[PDB]
């Protein structure tokens, strides 16, 4: 398992592999970097740790253990 890039730190490196909900930026003269996206979320099958607070309306950071890491699940 590898980390991903810092939110505003350099997108130049690459910006595929920015982060979670991020996105490369433009700037004039300014180097650009990865910035949060507008209305960004999460589904019922991305991972919620970290991102409890993230996902859609309507999801919930669920709790699965033995099958899979933590992921998101909508209402119940």
């Amino acid at each position: 398992s590898n980390e991903c890039i810092r939110k505003w730190l350099s997108c130049v490196d690459r910006k595929n592999d920015c982060c979670e909900g991020l996105e490369c930026y433009k700037r004039r003269h300014s180097f650009e970097v990865c910035v949060p996206i507008p209305g960004f979320c999460l589904v019922k099958w991305k991972q919620c740790d970290g991102r409890e607070r993230d996902c859609c309306a309507g999801l919930e950071c669920w709790k699965r253990s033995g099958n899979k890491s933590s992921v998101c699940a909508p209402i119940t």
